[PDB]
């Protein structure tokens, strides 16, 4: 009944505990301490941050909770609008660009995607075969480039030629920005609020003009042409750029986690390497991976669920309640009252997973019928889930699979995990080196 | 290129060589000298018995192969129906029952039936610690007398009992009488087709008796089975597939895993050393009158000791595959869409380029490190979705019967026991008897 808090700070409640780099694996230090919930409390906010599959099930009940717009999403909005990401479920643009959108990330539409999506795996795997001895690889930075480029290519066959920069092309510089300042406002100007807006006009000019400029097999000749069968209408100009702002954020930097984590939790557990590296060598019998051959990377597919368990990349979700509702029969709940699924927390339930929760163990995926209900949700619930969960998946598994084809990866700095936040989770400053096998493309 | 092919007997094939009272053995004696795969036929069949890990590790590709009946469970299938065990993975019931079934196999569901598996583990050991000097433990008959009440009790609220008997259960003459038909049946070209009726309407009637009976709620495998539904489809499982159900986990749930219980007391008292080594672990982590969960979890070398045992002789020691469309196996071995392998277990658990030179040596230290074990080179428990539902089951009420067993008793192979490995459609140390003194430790 009496809900755990964490330490306040006066007047500013519990919000100095999210002034900090580490928000997200503070917040689950303070799940560590305080349990399955605890509310949290700003100058005029009020969450509860649930950690256990006991109560998130329940919180993924759709007929009594909605998805809400965190306050990190709220500042998204200011520039990805009323895109699926960033609208509210009974905004008429969520369900009209859900349903128009739909289709395209169906896993048979990851077929018309997946050539695209070996264009730029093909170049990620050329620049590492293409490095120098001794030399190693930027990850984090390396998965970004590989993510941020595919979701372009296959989204609006835009080439942002990641791979041919250092510097990243100024609508990801700006974009990054802008979410860093989304960021901040959170634990918190007219310089700020300028080089926002002005970040905000970077991408926007850019998406833009490209809707004016444009039949592709990508998401924006969907999004020009499809018409929701609901209300029959195709999205507006307005709504188009913000699903495009947002597929471009929401398309790469959980993914680009998920590979990194993937390959930090890879060199991490030689064993899991090999097995992975070797279903990667008897699948991936082509010098390009076909579609079906990465369906058939069952366990690469499973290194990455674990690798989401561990550190889901998006790694949190809101929700409110829609009318007044009992969590777990002993947290009463009124309407519009919020919760936060602190997802790497509910991934480290004790209860669901075992005693083991920090290892990283690919086979508690083997069985994806065998994980109880709502217990591990990197990519969120319901119809509020992500979209691009088959696109991220499918994106990952193929990256991943001829990333352990062709080399042999080194932790050669014994790397310390340091887990830099901004709306999303990366390991920072992972460096590998990988040996090529010498396997042609 | 060419697949090899055991000795063939005319029109009959290789049926004969399963014409033998230890068929699986045969078969590992057969793939000694074959290798890692070789071509079975009999009137009417071929199959491909697999025993590399390299072979193997594509069988266990479940976008190239399925589950598929063998003979051996196309005969079961006559008692248990559409069970899990025994129904194709394309038909409804399995992926129904499937996932009805996995909230109570979880190792988060093993929590809620562990009183009850201690409530037949200690019935095992006060047997024991109730026997009088000089008399001796029927080990397999004990731990099919444990598996059998544990798997009845956890799962559906039964007490077989069968500590106050010396004649098993009649299901359980039943059940083997009709596992023998089934398993006889290999080797059929009307007496033996009405006792086999008879033996199924004895578990037909039995189990449906049960499912009438239960509106208690129990904490077991039988009300997830009356209430579950199908995330799925939404259905439930019909009274029908239930029953089917009760006889394939009172069947699945016992012997395989008594086998296992049998074949690990004896590889410890044929090991001292290994022996010492679990009773030593026993005795430092089972500090309690009773075994709590989490201690029989910390069973660690007692968790490699059932392991390792399994990697020897696991109790069920094949499954069948066909393939879902056509390819090639190793490079070499092209398959038609439909073709069947066998996976000798035994064999695959043999193979010297995963385990080194001494895979005939007991050696739990081989599973210090679970992850070491190349992909798909450890099989005791089949593969993919359609792998042992009750893998957790069996190995959490294992560890703890062994662990209470290891730490009530010094075991003595009194009898110098020459492993004599009786098969029916499972493996079990035929014979294999142990004096327990009790080390008076009270629970
Ligand atoms: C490993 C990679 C990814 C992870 C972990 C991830 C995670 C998530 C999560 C947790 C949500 C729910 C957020 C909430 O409820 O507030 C979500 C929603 C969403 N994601 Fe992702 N995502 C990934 C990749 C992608 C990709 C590749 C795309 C696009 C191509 C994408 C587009 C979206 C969209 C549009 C939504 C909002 C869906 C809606 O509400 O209708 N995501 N994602
Ligand atoms: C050491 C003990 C055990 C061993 C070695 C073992 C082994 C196996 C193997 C190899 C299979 C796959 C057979 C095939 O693919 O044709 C299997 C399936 C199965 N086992 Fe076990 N088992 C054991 C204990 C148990 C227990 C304790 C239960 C129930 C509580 C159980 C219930 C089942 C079921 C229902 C299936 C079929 C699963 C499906 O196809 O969905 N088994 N077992």
């Amino acid at each position: 009944k009496e809900m755990p808090q964490p330490k306040t700070f006066g007047e500013l409640k519990n919000l100095p505990l999210l002034n900090t780099d580490k928000p997200v694996q503070a917040l689950m230090k303070i799940a560590d301490e305080l349990g399955e919930i605890f509310k949290f409390e700003a100058p005029g906010r009020v969450t509860r941050y649930l950690s256990s599959q006991r109560l998130i099930k329940e919180a993924c009940d759709e007929s009594r909770f909605d998805k809400n717009l965190s306050q990190a999403l709220k500042f998204v909005r200011d520039f990805a609008g009323d895109g699926l990401a960033t609208s509210w479920t009974h905004e008429k643009n969520w369900k009209k660009a859900h349903n128009i959108l739909l289709p395209s990330f169906s896993q048979q539409a990851m077929k018309g995607y997946h050539a695209m999506m070996v264009d730029i795996a093909v170049q990620l795997v050329q620049k590492w075969e293409r490095l120098n001895a001794d030399e190693h690889i930027e990850v984090p930075e390396d998965m970004t480039r590989l993510t941020l480029d595919t979701i372009g290519l296959c989204g609006f066959n835009y080439r942002f030629n990641s791979f041919y920069r250092d510097q990243p092309h100024p609508f990801i510089t700006s974009m990054v920005r802008a979410l860093d300042e989304a960021m901040n406002k959170l634990q918190r100007y007219d310089e700020n609020k300028r080089q926002f807006q002005e970040d905000i006009k970077v991408m926007n000019d850019l998406v833009d003009k490209i809707i004016a400029d444009r039949q592709s097999d990508d998401l924006l000749t969907h999004m020009l042409n499809g018409k929701d069968p609901e209300t029959g209408e195709p999205l507006d100009d307005e709504n188009i750029r913000y699903q495009i702002i947002t597929f471009l954020i929401a398309g790469h930097e959980t993914t680009s986690g998920l590979l990194s984590f993937a390959l930090y939790f890879l060199v991490k557990n030689p064993h899991v390497l090999q097995k992975a590296a070797e279903e990667a060598a008897r699948v991936l019998v082509d010098p390009v991976p076909s579609y079906k051959q990465v369906k058939q990377l069952k366990y690469v597919g499973m290194v990455l669920n674990e690798a989401l368990r561990l550190w889901p990349t998006a790694p949190a979700f809101s929700l409110y309640a829609k009318e007044d509702t009992v969590l777990g029969g002993e947290y009463p709940l009124e309407k519009g009252d919020e919760l936060m699924v602190l997802i790497p927390q509910l991934h480290r339930d004790k209860t669901i997973w075992g005693d083991d929760v920090e290892e990283f163990r690919p086979e508690r995926f083997e069985n994806p019928s065998a994980i109880p209900q709502h217990a591990f949700k990197p990519f969120g619930n319901g119809q509020r889930a992500c979209i691009g969960q088959q696109f991220a998946l499918h994106e990952a598994t193929l990256v991943l699979g001829m990333m352990l084809k062709h080399f042999d990866f080194e932790d050669h700095t014994n790397y310390e995990l340091d887990i830099k936040e901004t709306l999303t989770l990366k390991p920072e400053g992972f460096v590998v080196k990988a040996k090529s096998k010498k396997i042609p493309l």
